[PDB]
C-alpha cells in the first residue's frame, strides 16, 4: 500500500505538470 | 471545457489519495 | 517514506488549487 501511494501521488504530480502547460498555453491563446 | 474537467478530477483525485495517505500515516506512524 | 509521501500529497494539493484558481481566471478571460 505504500509503493501504491508513492506511485499515485507521481502520476498525479505528472498531471499536474502537463496541465500547467496547458494552462500557460490558454493564457497565450486567449491574448 | 478539457481543462475544467481534467482540473475537476485532479482534484477529486487528489483529495481521495490525501485521505488514503491519512489512513496509511495511522497504520505507519 | 511516510513523510516524503505527505510532502508530496502537500505539493500536489496546493498545484491543483493553483490549477483551480486558474481555470475559474481563464473562465473569466474566454467571456
Amino acid at each position: 500500500r505504500m509503493k501504491q501511494l508513492e506511485d499515485k501521488v507521481e502520476e498525479l504530480l505528472s498531471k499536474a505538470y502537463h496541465l500547467e502547460n496547458e494552462v500557460a498555453r490558454l493564457k497565450k491563446l486567449v491574448g
